[PDB]
Formats: C-alpha cells, structure tokens, sequence
C-alpha cells in the first residue's frame, strides 16, 4: 500500500545517495566506529526525535562530516548523520552511526490525520510492509554491500538489540 | 497509488515543518523577496538538480538562513532553501524562494527500476495524482495560509510561468 512507496522513497531519496559515500565519511572522522549505518525500524512507528533520551545507554557522540549536493533546485542540500556510543553496565561497548527510519513517522502521522485515509489499526502492517520492501530493495542494491543494517523490533532493551548486531 | 503516500510524506516530513517558520526566515534575510515558497511540479517528472541551467532567466542568488532540528535520531538535520531571481528581457523582474517537488524524482526513478512495479507510462498519471493530493492537503492545512504556491506544468518558458504567479 503506502509503505511500498515510502520504502522506495527512502532508497531513492537517501540511502542510494549516502551509502556509496558513507565509508569515505567514516574514515575522514577517524582522522572505533563501525563501518555500517544502523537503521532502527520500530514496528509500532514510535519514532522519537531525541534518541539519547529514548535509552540512557545510547549516547550522542558526534556528527559525521556533512555530505552536500544540489537537489531539485536547492543549493547544497545537507545530509548529516550522528554517531552514538552504546553502553552496557557503565562500559562503552560499541560505537556506530545510528538512526531511525524517518518514513515510519509519516506512517504514524498519516494514521492520525483523517484526510489521509489510513486507519490507526493499519500502522503495524504498513511498518512490516515497509521493512519487507526496504529489505528486498537493499538485498539487491549495488550501493549496499555491507554498508548498512536494518534493525526491526517490536516493543512489548534497545541498546542491547543494537549491541547484538554490532557483536561480530 | 504511490503518489498519495509521497504527497503525504512531502507534507508531513517537510512542508508542515518549514512553512510555519518560512516568513520568519525571509524577514531575517531582509536584514524584495516574495513571502511564499514556490514549488515547481513538472508533470513529466523531469526534475533537474541545477535549476539555473534549466532556464537562463532563472538565477541563484542566495540561501535563506538554515532551519535545524533533531529528527528521527539525527542531530541537527538541516532544512535549507534557495532564493532565485527571475529575469525577463535582461531585467530583474522577481525574486523568490523556489524549488522542485523532489518526490517527483522518486516517481521518475521508480519508473526506471524494474523491481518497483511501476511502468514508465504511469509517470504522468502519478504526477497528476501527486499534484492533486498535495493541493487537497494544502487547501486545508493550518501551516499553509499564503505561505506557498504550487506551480504545476507540462512542457510540450519556466521563468514566465513563475513570473505570472508572482504578478500580484
Ligand atoms: N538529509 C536527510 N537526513 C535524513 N534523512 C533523509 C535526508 N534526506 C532524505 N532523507 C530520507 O529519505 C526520504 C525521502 O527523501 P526525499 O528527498 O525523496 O523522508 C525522507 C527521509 O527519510
Ligand atoms: N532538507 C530537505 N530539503 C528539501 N526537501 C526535504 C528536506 N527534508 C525533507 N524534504 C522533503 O520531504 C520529503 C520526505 O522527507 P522525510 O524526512 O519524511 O523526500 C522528502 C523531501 O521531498
């Protein structure tokens, strides 16, 4: 349904532009940090803006250097990404570039706006469909090769979730 | 179809965030420029990145001051907008903040990728549907009140098109 389009949009408008240059940006910063972009997909579409206050064991460290380009008439559109440390029992246990898949917010907001024709009951299904479509896209995308990881989850810890994947 | 979602995404992820603060940003720059954001919707989804080399009478002048915020785990996501001058017979005839509706690029790219399930013949219909949905959204959106203008068009001059709207 709507999720198919937002997944394709997430790829075309973002992932395919930044993933090719992401390893370049991460070496420039080391000049410690995983070489993948970790993408959080909460299946209830509960996407906070402040990630550090969503789990005390996730902590903002720094921004990667910016990637800019002219895009659809906007001069120097800016793609920035944030680096986080992940704590476990008061120890720095991992560091990575981490974010939520923003289009899940669109799913959320559409579910609240009556004009959008999208019930609040359909949110989980659309999130699943979005996750599936994005998986299918990335499995076959040349810009992805390592490069990034989808972390999908459903809340009945986040930092432990992320840390598992970082484990080897 | 896919256009409904991208229009809603364009609203939720962008227009509703920047239009409330756009007049503030335009006064800060005058510190001449129209008080609306002009959005180009070419119905063939031919969206260049460099607008100044799409018409010699459209010329980049400057960026508005940036609007930043934490968004889905990214610290200080940046919304910038470009100001253009519009020429007519070698005279500065108008100045405004101007851009293309980027999601039309997604429509284009989806039409080229076989995995996306979207024929190249469906591009114009989806663009029309996107334009219609965005119109319906903005007619009723509180964040829009003046604030912005959609300029939809189908190429068989761009600057004259824009200039008509700027006329009164
Ligand atoms: N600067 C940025 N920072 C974070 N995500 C971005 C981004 N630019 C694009 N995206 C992602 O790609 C999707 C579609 O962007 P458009 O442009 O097509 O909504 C967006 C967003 O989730
Ligand atoms: N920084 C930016 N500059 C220009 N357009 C932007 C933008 N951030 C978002 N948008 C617009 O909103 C749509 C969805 O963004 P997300 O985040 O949801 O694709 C995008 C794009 O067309």
């Amino acid at each position: 349904n709507v999720a198919h389009g937002l997944a394709w949009s997430y790829y075309i408008g973002y992932l395919r532009l930044i993933l090719p240059e992401l390893q370049a940006r991460i070496r420039t910063y080391n000049q410690a940090v995983s070489q993948r972009l970790y993408i959080l997909l909460p299946l209830d579409c509960g996407v906070p803006d402040n990630l550090s206050m969503a789990d005390p064991n996730i902590r903002f460290l720094d921004k990667l250097p910016q990637q800019t380009g002219d895009r659809a008439g906007i001069k120097d559109r800016v793609y920035s990404n944030s680096i986080y440390e992940l704590l476990e029992n008061g120890q720095r246990a991992g560091t990575c570039v981490l974010e939520y898949a923003t289009p899940l917010q669109t799913l959320f907001a559409m579910s609240q706006y009556s004009q959008a024709g999208f019930s609040r009951e359909d949110r989980l299904e659309q999130a699943k469909l979005f996750c599936r479509t994005l998986e299918d896209i990335l499995a076959d995308a040349p810009e992805s090769q390592n490069n990034c990881r989808l972390i999908a989850y459903q809340e009945p810890s986040l930092s432990q979730e992320v840390l598992r994947h970082l484990r080897q």
